[PDB]
């Protein structure tokens, strides 16, 4: 039993809700919140910009030190950093950004990072400003993640389409 509330159950392990991931994280304070990161951890907009803003830019400061030490992530890769005031940890995961021409096949590799964590709050990888089809992202999530994932979808119209079209 966990403290996630109001989610629709899609499969044994995948749950979905129309919610702002920032407000969800502040309420639940999950062990792991997933960020929709880029390889430079530049949290400018989309999910990343919103999460970073909610940390008063502390996420960005921590991220800049991480990059200065380690260099950029790989597309499909991840790193674990602090969750600041939002969660114990933030798993920064880089899905392919279609608006940069990145290979959508890497979306499965990106979701594989979730399997290293028993329970996660997450957005749909490569959705929004990363330019992939969210219906496809949900499909890959369901077919790749085996740990317990609680998906927050910001747009109510999109949430309804994901549920009604879910196979
Ligand atoms: O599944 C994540 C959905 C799809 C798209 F990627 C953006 N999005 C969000 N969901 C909840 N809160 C959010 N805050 C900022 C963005 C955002
Ligand atoms: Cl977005």
């Amino acid at each position: 039993v966990n403290s996630f509330s109001g989610y629709l159950k899609l499969t044994d392990n995948v749950y979905i809700k129309n919610a702002d991931i920032v407000e969800e994280a502040k309420k639940v304070k999950p062990t792991v919140v997933v960020n929709a990161a880029n390889v430079y951890l530049k949290h400018g907009g989309g999910v990343a910009g919103a999460l970073n803003k909610a940390t008063n830019n502390a996420m960005q400061v921590e991220s800049d030190d991480y990059i200065a030490t380690n260099g950029p992530l790989k597309v499909g890769g991840s790193c674990v950093l602090s969750g600041h005031n939002l969660a114990k940890h933030c798993l920064h995961v880089v899905g392919p950004n279609v608006n940069k021409g990145e290979d959508i096949q890497l979306l499965k590799s990106a979701y594989e990072n979730f399997n290293q964590h028993e329970v996660l709050l997450a957005p749909l990888l490569s959705a929004g400003i990363f330019g992939a089809d969210p219906i496809h992202s949900l499909r890959v999530c369901v077919d790749t993640v085996r740990t317990n994932v609680y998906l927050a979808v910001f747009d109510k119209n999109l949430y309804d389409k994901l549920v009604s079209s879910f196979l």
